[PDB]
C-alpha cells in the first residue's frame, strides 16, 4: 500500500530517471494523461499530456518534497497549447490540490514569475508502451539482460525500485556510491550482486 503522484512535465524519459534515483520513490511508470480518448498511446494522443507515474512511501519522502522536484526539473513560466508537452500536476486528492496550489503561490512570489502549471484533477492514467518504460536502462544491453533474468521478466524488471534507481544512474542523476547501496538492500546472491556490480563498474569506467 502506497501513494500516488502523477505530474506532467515534457518528454517523460528524463523525469523518470530523475524521480527514480529519489529515496521514497517506491516504483515509477511513464505514461499518458489529461485527455478524452481511452487508450491513447504514442502515434494516437488525442490530448494527453506525456506525463509519469510515481510510486512513493510517505513515510519516507512528502508529496511536497515531490513537487519541489517537479518545480526544479523544469520551469514552466510560458503559455503553450501544445497538450503533449503541458506542465501539469494531476492531483488525486483534495490535500494534493491544496499542497500543489500553496506551492506554486510560493514559487510565483520567491522568484517573480507566474508558473503555468496546470493544477488538476486525475482522471484516467494510461500506461505507455514497453519501450518507454526505463528508457535509458532498457538500451543499456548487458545491464539490462542481466537485471531483466534476474527479476524474471521485463515486467518485474520495470516495476522494481532497483529498476528505477539503475535507470537513474545510466541516466547520470545517482551516484554509483547510492546504487552500490540500493543493490545491497535487494539482497542478492553474491555471484548476482558481483556480475551487476561488475557492469555498472565498467560503466562508470
Amino acid at each position: 500500500k502506497l501513494s500516488i503522484a502523477v505530474f506532467a512535465l515534457g518528454c517523460f524519459w528524463g523525469p523518470d530517471a530523475q524521480f527514480g534515483s529519489i529515496k521514497g520513490v517506491v516504483s515509477t511508470r511513464v505514461g499518458y494523461a489529461g485527455g478524452t480518448t481511452n487508450n491513447p498511446s504514442y502515434y494516437n494522443l488525442g490530448d494527453h499530456s506525456a506525463s509519469i507515474e510515481i510510486q512513493y512511501d510517505a513515510n519516507v519522502i512528502t508529496y511536497g518534497e515531490l513537487l519541489n522536484i517537479f518545480w526544479n526539473l523544469h520551469n514552466p513560466v510560458y503559455e503553450t497549447t501544445n497538450r503533449q508537452y503541458m506542465s501539469r500536476i494531476f492531483y488525486l486528492d483534495d490535500g494534493q490540490k491544496s499542497e500543489a496550489l500553496e506551492m506554486k503561490r510560493q514559487i510565483e512570489a520567491a522568484n517573480g514569475e507566474k508558473i503555468y502549471t496546470e493544477i488538476v484533477p486525475l482522471e484516467n492514467f494510461y500506461l505507455a508502451e514497453g519501450y518507454h518504460q526505463k528508457y535509458y536502462l532498457q538500451n543499456t544491453t548487458k545491464l539490462y539482460q542481466t537485471l531483466k533474468a534476474i527479476y524474471g521478466g521485463f515486467g518485474n524488471l520495470v516495476r522494481s525500485t532497483l529498476a528505477a534507481r539503475m535507470n537513474g544512474y545510466i541516466a547520470g542523476n545517482l551516484s554509483i556510491a547510492s546504487l552500490k547501496e540500493e543493490m545491497d538492500l535487494v539482497e542478492l546472491p553474491e555471484d548476482q550482486y558481483e556480475k551487476v556490480l561488475s557492469i555498472v563498474e565498467e560503466i562508470k569506467l
